[PDB]
């Protein structure tokens, strides 16, 4: 069975003194059957593994928000894989929803991040969702099916990628996901998977749900037969993103 | 008289082990009458800071290669100028050519970005300068001038501003700038400014060449009456940065 996944992407935020105080109690988590990843600003990553140490439990890894299209070089604000591995960090996100909506990140910047993160080893969160107009359109599944197509064109391996669904929709337009429609969105996904690749391919994937998390809906997404764990957003921000790690146990 | 100013850009370049090296031979500078900044990647810079600790000469400051747009929040892959204050880093780039030509930073975005700086209490590093086509075409002063007004549109206040000249026709296409040439670039600018401002404003900025520069020719560059100092790119990864300071003297 597919071992469960959960993140918390910290976006745009954190302060020397919140996140010491945050890690601090992430410290405290003992054990956990799923993969635990932080994704900081890249500004904090070293501090945040200073904050983790050595004494603690291994529960929590360091991953990164982005990842450079290119390697080490003549590219002003920008950090590269090597950069990352070099930090001990073996884990990215690519093609987050804000960063297609607002930094000019298309499918095929989207590909290339993919195919770099995996081809220097790295663990890549490859980010997908559709918007409201996309979804009250009906466009849901030729958005899904193109993002598809787009960011995996020549992955071979899908070992070290997870997918993580973000109902774009659903995210600040006063529209609410339901775990339903997410597993919907979920299974769609795997089956548009499965004819990409092959039953065996898709069935090993992971397929994280990167709507609204809290520890009040986690334990119910969790239950759903797609839904592999979570890329979790502001609550990931909080002592409680413990409660949500749990639910996925 | 304006102080002069050296800044050294790292760009997409260093490892744990090679800053920790490059940093030992920086502590060495024992003074300099100019401002001094190093740009490390926002991956870096806590660690730079941690390697010059706190009883070296007081000689180097931190910079940041970019700044977001926005302050904290849902800006996955951002890191914001109050992040950047809370981590002691007081002075970002913005515009840099790479920026401009690859993550798609138009002279609206740059705007938005030093007035976000200069709000924030940065010392503001503004890119500006001309392609090869642009150069052979003429197009050098209608270039400049459009970037000057865009970037500058609504800034009120210089103080905190420096301006730095990239030579982009001559980075990279075979074709190569003459001290002369830098200081025909830099004088218009300052002209420009006067018309935008007024001669007491353009009198007290700095403007600084970012074209190639090394140890073997910054003390010719320097000499050149609206050159007030230098944004280095690959020099800067050596210890022989340290030449290039001392010629600013
Ligand atoms: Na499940
Ligand atoms: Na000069």
């Amino acid at each position: 069975s597919r071992k469960y996944f959960v993140g918390g992407n910290f976006k745009c935020n954190g302060t020397k003194e919140s996140l010491k105080t945050l890690i601090d109690s992430f410290k405290q988590v003992e054990s956990s059957n799923s993969e635990v990843y932080v994704f900081p600003t890249s500004l904090h990553i070293s501090l945040v593994k200073e904050f983790f140490g050595n004494d603690h439990p291994g529960v929590f890894k360091i991953g990164s928000q982005n990842i450079s299209c290119t390697g080490n070089g003549a590219f002003t604000g920008e950090v590269s894989c090597e950069m990352l591995k070099d930090m001990d960090v073996d884990c990215s996100l690519v093609g987050h929803s804000e960063r297609r909506q607002y930094y000019s990140e298309t499918d095929q910047i989207v590909n290339n991040k993919v195919k770099k993160g995996l081809e220097n080893g790295l663990k890549i969160v490859l980010c997908i969702g559709e918007s409201l107009s996309e979804r009250e359109t009906g466009k849901t599944n030729d958005v899904i099916q193109k993002q598809l197509t787009e960011a995996l064109k020549d992955v071979s391996d899908l070992s070290n990628l997870v997918i993580a669904y973000e109902p774009i929709w659903a995210i600040g337009t006063g529209v609410v996901a339901t775990p339903g429609q997410a597993q919907e969105a979920h299974a769609f996904i795997r089956e548009y998977v499965t004819r990409m690749y092959n039953p065996q391919v898709s069935s090993n994937l992971r397929i994280i749900y990167g709507g609204s998390v809290t520890p009040d809906n986690c334990n119910e997404l969790i239950k759903c037969a797609d839904i592999d764990g979570f890329l979790v957003g502001g609550a990931s921000l909080k002592p409680t993103f413990a409660k949500i790690i749990e639910s996925a146990q």
